[PDB]
């Protein structure tokens, strides 16, 4: 059933892992990168996930695919392109992709990942290929694509990096710097590296986000948002614990980007209780529905969206209201954003 049919907004998700088994598959088979699987199924049967596991567990399917697409230039450009894809097959008008430089690659890069060899490949490159990428699949799906750069919680030696790039290639296609990876590494959201490049990003434009709450505590949102200074929250779930701190955020105005089936999964929920999203509802504070990650969940952004009409009862008139929301927090400017807010609003209503 459909279960939202006009035309959605989307703010979280990461490219990364909205990978098809297809282009993995490929890649693996092709510059020779031993993979872990065969059959297109079984594949996604290593790959994703049924049962809950734990943000850490997660966090390292990951090392299972990534390697038959790390630097390969081409794939970069081509699964930044399926992404787009996928987009304009699922309801969107407008989304924001992240990912991180970092992980793919090849060059400079003194961690190295997944772990794999030198080297062409540049920060500076693996991005002027997604730009291309979500221009190209822009140009050819129906939907506007940003993307959002992202530092990783367990490196700040290169969140540095991010921001400039983030700066240079500022709406060709980025309009943002993130932090991501494990909330349990103790202190990780404080570390010199990330606040001294979230800070170059308020000292100089680069709007921000981060994903603070999910599967850590009340604290680690509080740092987010009052060190760091977030522009809207990658999760906040456990922003529900300082019941002060609450009161606040609610009150300042600022967005919740909730990821339902994302969040029996990884870890941040239990069954027993519900779900942050639909207190967000009740209270009417500026949420977004959303999807993470498509590939290691397993997933559409119709199952979050059906997730939430039938287990957790959301009315239409409510899918109507977020999607407003979602559209007013984009990272976008007030130019593209009258007019995307034109489109969602002459066709709800
Ligand atoms: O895409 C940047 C990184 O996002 C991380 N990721 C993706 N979704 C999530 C996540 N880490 C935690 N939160 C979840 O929302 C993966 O480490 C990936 O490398
Ligand atoms: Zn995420």
């Amino acid at each position: 059933t459909p279960a939202f049919d006009k035309p959605k907004v989307e703010l979280h998700v990461h490219l990364d892992g909205a990978i098809k088994p297809e282009t993995i598959l490929y890649y693996g088979k092709r510059r020779g990168i031993a993979l872990p699987a065969d059959t297109p199924e079984e594949l996604l049967n290593i790959i994703g996930m049924d049962k809950p596991l734990t943000l850490p567990d997660f966090l390292a399917k990951f090392d299972y695919y990534m390697p038959a697409i790390a630097g390969c230039r081409d794939a970069i450009k081509r699964i930044a392109y399926e992404f787009v894809e996928m987009k304009a097959k699922d309801g969107v008008v407008y989304v924001e992709v992240r990912y991180s430089p970092h992980l793919l690659a090849n060059s400079k890069v003194e961690p190295i990942p997944w772990n794999q060899a030198e080297g062409d490949l540049t920060p500076d490159e693996v991005v002027s290929l997604v730009n291309q990428g979500l221009q190209e699949g822009e140009r050819d799906f129906g939907v506007k694509v940003r993307s959002i750069l992202c530092c990783m919680r367990h490196q700040p030696s290169w969140s540095s990096e991010v921001v400039e790039l983030c700066k240079k290639y500022r709406e060709q296609t980025v309009v943002a710097i993130d932090l991501a990876g494990d909330e349990t590494i103790e202190g990780s959201s404080l570390f010199p590296g990330h606040v001294q490049a979230y800070a170059e990003a308020v000292k100089s434009g680069v709007h921000r986000t981060v994903h603070a709450g999910e599967v850590g505590s009340a604290n680690v949102v509080k740092e987010a948002v009052d060190t760091l200074k977030t522009e809207r929250l990658g999760h906040g779930y456990h922003t529900l614990e300082d019941t002060t701190l609450y009161n606040r955020l609610r009150q300042e105005n600022m967005h919740f980007e909730i990821c339902p089936w994302s969040s029996y999964l990884t870890g941040a929920w239990k069954p027993d209780t519900e779900h942050a999203v639909i207190r967000f509802k009740n209270d009417q504070v500026n949420y977004s529905l959303n999807t993470d990650d498509p590939l290691i969940f397993k997933s559409t952004l119709d199952t979050d969206y059906q997730m939430t009409k039938k287990d957790m009862g959301f009315t239409e008139e409510e899918f109507k209201r977020l999607n407003i929301n979602a559209a007013k927090s984009s990272f976008l400017p007030e130019d593209e954003k009258k007019e995307l807010l034109d489109l969602l609003y002459k066709a709800y209503r």
